[PDB]
């Protein structure tokens, strides 16, 4: 390993990989460190759902997600167990046990918040939904010129969409997708528009989708290599980055202190440019461990030297969820263009349709797939083919329905997987609310309790704010109940519910962007540069300072792209 | 991908890798195919528990196991869901839904039986317990010469242990391990012997154990490479192997028909030697799909032409389980040697001991870790260090207690993890019974229903035989209850129970070994060669024809080693 | 109408449950495959514990129950007595 | 007449129950009949139901009744975890 790089990036998630792709490509000498290890196959940091096996058994993938979601703060446990044998050892108190955080108020937590430590970060498991924010949800990159701001966002999002391979066509031939899309489109005719959820993914075959990931942004291969002989990049896994060292004036970072988890060695790495893309929780941790913000329980009477807004104004989305069982009317409608004679399972049975007829409700490709299913499988009481892909439907956030929606099938199931109801009939509903940024909603770090990596224990103090956030969240619930009913009734065991706070994993605003540190209560400027510091940048959803409902990663990547433009303008690459 | 090889091996689990290690090392041009993918880090086929993150969060690893255990045979669901909305599509019958298997009698199943399809097979998640079988549990390799039979098993087992890196001292300085070991040794003094579970594992650090896997046996890198420039090996993942093609004379295999899951194409691969190591269920399936045994529901009236014992005499072990909460007595004994000064928490408290004192109940390494824990953490009410490894205790199968036992902490938890009870108090108990082989116990494959890879659906017809197998299982349950109580009372939520049949994943005898096809009711001889066929071999637990309690993989590997000696004598490698 | 029930109203569900005897219970087909190998075990889902083998589980009023006490179900009911409007009324 | 375990963490003063009841079209095919072989606990012919909620108006109204309860109840408060909106056993 070297002493000296042009750029060091902490984290190999998709935002770290945006920095690598831009900067490695512009000829910089780059080092990237990740605390986790390579475990997606030979494609480093690729999506773990891209196996033939997982896509043939998609109900098993929730186990992969759960296997790499380590809860951020778990309050001390007060469950009463009073049926132990009298011979068994017991304490007299609910003591600090099993890694629990005694700092944590269990009634002001994001109990669902979790972090992932593997190369490629959470993008090794994510859903790949990559919608744009509309103006209402989106921070300003230019003030008092709406159209210049629009132009800037379009340019950045479009680039971000190409890095992720975002598209809205991958589910276009699914019967279930179109069944639900078309019904919703008809029902809300000229009140709401419906489309495919924009997905970072390329379809390989009718039965396989290559989901995008960090690896899609940047392959993570060490460089120079035969394909990139003039490029310079080293990935160092199993390396806990612990502190950036500030000069006395607080105007520059002088080194990054790391801990090699395999050898146990501790080094200081030198770079011209330090980029922190370790996640919304862990960027905050690392900065606090470095003397930014304030360590320990908040105390106003001791304002911090640097970045007093660090860990304040945190946001996380309210999430409501249910599943439905497709209505008889919609199932019957799948076979509306068919002529069905005789009795299934006998040689007199037949199913036909008229090709190209304009009274047909469905296209030929639909009617052919129904025909073939019904004729080849006459034991089956449903008209939907067995390998039909799932719906992937959304009506994006608008001011009159200020929530994001995802309607279809999600690998991240939240309860035991039902087996009594045919999976073809099941549609999932997830609506995501925006949360107002409020100073009192905080991520902070213990001065005494440490985590499994001996760094300061994260602790949340969060409640969904009264006023607009709370009113929207409940109207969002009612809207899900109202809309889902147009498709079918609720599946027992998946009735409408709010999910645990933070189960979303869309936390933002932990190290938020604005134009002015004081007036905008923020930590980085629009170049993602930490105020005061020449050479320290933050990347990730932690930057986003607004109340947003839609999935944030595309927006974070867009920001990282703009940040890299500043870097190219102000630092020169070392000669090869 | 060439068209011609010396040896083709189906499956990259530890038994296929044994064939690889032996025949690649001997100069053969070998190809190995696996229906699954490289998913598991840069060490191809390695244990997935070998990450810093999993060993810092071992309670998460159950998720990785669950995520790659795909149920073999799920009977049609008859759960009544009578609270759907009246507008939802509702079933009139319990029809065949969600990949369930209508051939399956739910009351004669191995419901717990499951398969793993990833490079390295189940050795990417297994517990790594590798005991030897004593005579009583073990098939004969030599007739009429018990001492010759024993010497041959010693020779094979010793190689096998070397390939897996089996050892019995990786947990020797664990306090919990010795706490339970010593207590059971004393309680059963002169009656039974206790020891560490033999484990395929090398300790690297006091908090990390490099668990062995297929990778340990054979690293799975394509050859030639720098380190082995005269060897020839190719691994082809994502290739479903479907049939071995018999010549009309049924004396030889002419090719292996494969389906490349990525391109979708099907090819015929030619080899001199064909080795099937696809696991106990899938070797059988591949054979039946190739014309061996009998496809479809068993029908005696029309006996099969080849291998009429295939899929018969199957054995699976009974498994009882519980967890206990450590007795007050044993916890207090942990600190028996300490001198304790003052009262916990101030600059004044002191904990000390005398190294070497004859009055000491525990060694110096034990007291030192204890002392240190009680001084670095005076708030903690327990004397067990936070980083102390789990117990790994067994008393091995004997005539007077004919069950294998594993006592400690298994990463394969069967219910939600308790967080109310301190984990350092918890000890798991897994006792495993042996099942007599009976012709009526069967694994067979549907002539109509197919699985996710369009192969004949597997179906169990199984019950634990009445008589000794059943009497022994119930006796085993009482023994766990009686033995466990010497350590502590049961943990609510983990009360003593029989696990689902097949949850063991120790299925044997599906393609069983013996000396004489007819007299021993078997499919392969002691070279693992399929009777009548010059160039087809089967490896794996499916070969083991006896009633066994202990974990079978080491014994399967031993048989594979012997098989390789035959191949090496009877086939010549192609020139390089 | 006891002081003790109206002081502990949460408890009266037990009284209701205790005198609702189910009308028709279909034959049970739950799989229990973790019995000890020594215990007597069914080969079939035979008619057990009062179940009715005539009853299709899927065309049932499973929640239907009856009460056999003097005063019948009025000994536990909710006492809601609305009139029907014409729409609902014979 | 509570349907699930009585929850204890939320102050009972905050809790409001909602029950909305639909009307069911009378249909000849919806039947209560009595076995000629099976008997009940008083040795009388065992009752058997053959019942589905009629398609059409009864079904439409039932789903609409659910939606109305989600809409109405939200004016008072959000759903209590464990008593989420659900159809009860027929
Ligand atoms: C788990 C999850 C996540 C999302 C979806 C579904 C599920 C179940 N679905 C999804 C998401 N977001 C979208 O916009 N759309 C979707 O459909 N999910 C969230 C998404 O996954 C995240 O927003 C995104 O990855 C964040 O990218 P990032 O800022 O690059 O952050 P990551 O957490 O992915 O990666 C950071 C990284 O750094 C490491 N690390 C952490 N601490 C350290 C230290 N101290 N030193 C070194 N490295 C560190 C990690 O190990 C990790 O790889
Ligand atoms: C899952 C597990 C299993 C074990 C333990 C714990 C758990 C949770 N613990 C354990 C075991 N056994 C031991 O002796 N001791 C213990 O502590 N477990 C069982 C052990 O894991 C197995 O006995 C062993 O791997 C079997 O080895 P194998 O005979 O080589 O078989 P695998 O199942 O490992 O590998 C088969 C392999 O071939 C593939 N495959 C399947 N079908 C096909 C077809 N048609 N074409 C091509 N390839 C195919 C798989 O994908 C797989 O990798
Ligand atoms: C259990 C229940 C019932 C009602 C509500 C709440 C609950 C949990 N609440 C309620 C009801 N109705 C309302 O209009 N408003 C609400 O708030 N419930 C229904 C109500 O309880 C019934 O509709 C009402 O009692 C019916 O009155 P009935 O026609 O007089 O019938 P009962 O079932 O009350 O009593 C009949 C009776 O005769 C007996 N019996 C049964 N078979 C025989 C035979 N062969 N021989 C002799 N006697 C027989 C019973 O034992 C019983 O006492
Ligand atoms: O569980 C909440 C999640 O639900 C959906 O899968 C979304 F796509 C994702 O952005 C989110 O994290
Ligand atoms: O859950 C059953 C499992 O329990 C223990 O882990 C044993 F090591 C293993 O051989 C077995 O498969």
């Amino acid at each position: 390993m070297d002493i000296k790089y042009d750029v060091v990036i902490v984290g190999s998630g998709p935002i770290g990989c945006t920095y690598a792709r831009e900067l490695v490509g512009a000829g910089y000498k780059v080092a990237m460190f990740d605390i986790g290890e390579i475990d997606s196959g030979l494609k480093i940091g690729a999506h773990k759902k891209n196996t033939v096996e997982y896509q043939k058994n998609i109900d098993k993938f929730v186990n992969v997600i759960q296997g790499q979601l380590m809860s951020v703060s778990v309050p001390v446990n007060t469950l009463v167990v009073d049926t132990l044998s009298p011979t068994s050892w017991q304490a007299s108190t609910f003591f600090v046990r099993n890694g629990s955080n005694p700092e944590q108020d269990p009634l002001r937590n994001l109990s669902g918040q979790a972090v992932t430590r593997v190369v490629g970060g959470m993008s090794t498991h994510w859903t790949c939904a990559t919608p744009r924010f509309d103006r209402e949800q989106r921070p300003l990159l230019v003030k008092d010129d709406a159209d210049a701001d629009d132009a800037e966002w379009d340019r950045l999002y479009t680039k971000a969409e190409s890095y992720f391979q975002t598209g809205t066509d991958q589910f276009k031939e699914s019967i279930r997708h179109n069944l639900v899309l078309n019904k919703l489109t008809e029902e809300y005719k000229g009140q709401r528009d419906f489309q495919q959820i924009p997905l970072a993914a390329t379809r390989r075959s009718p039965t396989f989708v290559e989901w995008s990931s960090a690896n899609t942004v940047f392959d993570l291969q060490n460089r120079p290599n035969t394909d990139a002989p003039e490029e310079r990049f080293n990935l160092f896994p199993a390396v806990a980055c612990e502190r950036v060292v500030r000069n006395a004036l607080n105007s520059e970072i002088e080194s990054l202190h790391i801990h090699d988890l395999i050898s146990g060695d501790r080094f200081e790495i030198k770079a011209d440019v330090y980029v922190l893309t370790a996640g919304a929780v862990h960027n905050t941790q690392l900065l606090v461990n470095s003397g930014f913000g304030q360590l320990g329980r908040p105390n106003p009477a001791n304002p911090p030297e640097l970045l007093p807004s660090l860990g304040s104004y945190i946001t996380e989305q309210s999430l409501v969820f249910c599943q439905t069982v497709m209505s008889t009317e919609l199932i019957d409608s799948v076979k509306s263009d068919m002529t069905i004679r005789g009795t299934p399972g006998e040689l007199t049975y037949s199913v036909t349709y008229t090709p190209g007829a304009s009274t047909n409700k469905h296209p030929d490709w639909w009617n052919e797939k129904v025909k073939n299913h019904m004729m080849q499988h006459q034991e089956d009481p449903l008209p939907i083919p067995f390998e039909d892909p799932e719906p992937q439907v959304t009506t994006l956030f608008q001011p009159s329905h200020p929530w994001h929606t995802q309607i279809g099938r999600d690998a991240f199931s939240y309860g035991a997987v039902q087996q009594s109801i045919d999976s073809r009939l099941i549609v999932d509903w997830r609506f995501f609310g925006r949360t107002e940024p409020k100073e009192e909603n905080k991520l902070w770090f213990s001065d005494k309790i440490t985590d499994a990596y001996n760094m300061p224990q994260p602790t949340f103090d969060f409640r969904f704010p009264a006023g607009r956030t709370s009113k929207e969240a409940e109207d969002m619930m009612t809207d899900m109940c109202v809309m889902s009913a147009k498709i079918g009734g609720f599946l027992p065991g998946s009735l409408p519910q709010f999910m645990e706070p933070g189960l979303c994993l869309h936390l933002g605003g932990t190290h938020r962007m604005g134009f002015d540190e004081k007036e905008d209560n923020c930590c980085v400027n629009t170049d993602s540069r930490v105020f005061g510091f020449k050479n320290l940048f933050l990347g990730g959803c932690g930057n986003i300072p607004t109340a947003y409902g839609a999935n944030p990663t595309l927006t974070a990547m867009s920001l990282a792209i703009k940040s890299c433009e500043y870097i190219k303008q102000n630092f020169t690459p070392s000669p090869f």
